[PDB]
């Protein structure tokens, strides 16, 4: 569910959550690029910012 073309991943080659960097990247509302993996493993394991520690309301 990436809205965001390669180009930002190549852009920003670098996770936050796995590490390292891949081709996926998508963008969470409070302001951070995460991979598609990344992201959805997070939604599924917890819905709060890895950073921000707050709560996604969208
Ligand atoms: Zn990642
Ligand atoms: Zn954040």
């Amino acid at each position: 569910a990436v809205a965001t073309p390669e180009e930002l991943a190549v852009n920003n080659d670098d996770c936050a959550i796995c590490w390292d960097s891949m081709q996926a990247a998508r963008k969470l509302p409070c302001g951070h690029l995460f991979h598609n993996s990344c992201l959805r493993s997070w939604l599924e394991q917890d819905t709060s910012c890895p950073t921000c520690r707050m709560s996604l309301n969208i």
